[PDB]
């Protein structure tokens, strides 16, 4: 599969080993508040991860991708694809982190461009995803995109998101992708 994915001013392109350093910068600083606590790894760590993660990029099982600016081609975040199920054809996404060189519509097009991959590029038929309790900006996100809740438990809000909202965000959104 190759995907070539583009919005309005980022682009994704699949993740790649040397992506590791960035990648664990961007989750350490994304994680970089007053609690901050014990190093959840290093660049090592994530190169490992990643080697171990292409396994399954080359199975078709996830794909795992940095988030650039199309202005001056500079890394701003990561977003994957995963989790994937049959009956119905669904995906999950998420590691979805934007830096603060992102552009200002950033987290519009990026999941615009998830869905794109999904349910253009690689054929699903739905969207599952959580988000954890009280995060409420990244609920209205979501909502206001068209996802529905669907259920809950203690710690997470679960969500799907339809194949008939991707192809009237692409009629509502085109501005964003570009």
């Amino acid at each position: 599969v190759n995907f070539n994915l583009k919005a309005n001013t980022t682009y994704l392109r699949l993740v790649e080993e040397n992506d590791a350093e960035f990648i664990c910068t961007l989750r350490n600083n994304d994680k970089l508040n007053t609690y901050i606590s014990k190093s959840t790894g290093d660049i090592k760590s994530q190169a490992e991860w990643i080697r171990n993660y292409k396994n399954r990029e080359n199975n078709g099982e996830e794909y795992y991708f940095i988030i650039f600016r199309s202005d001056d081609q500079s890394p701003i975040g990561t977003v994957r694809l995963y989790d994937f199920h049959e009956n119905p054809k669904s995906f999950c996404w998420g590691s979805w982190i934007l830096n603060e060189h992102k552009t200002k519509y950033a987290a519009v097009e990026s999941a615009l461009l998830v869905y794109e991959a999904g349910f253009s590029t690689l054929g699903f038929e739905q969207s599952h995803f959580e988000v954890m309790k009280g995060n409420d900006k990244v609920h209205s996100f979501h909502l206001k995109m068209g996802a529905q809740k669907i259920s809950e438990d203690d710690e997470n809000i679960y969500y799907i998101f339809p194949k008939s909202k991707y192809k009237e965000n692409k009629i509502q959104y085109a501005r964003f992708l570009g």
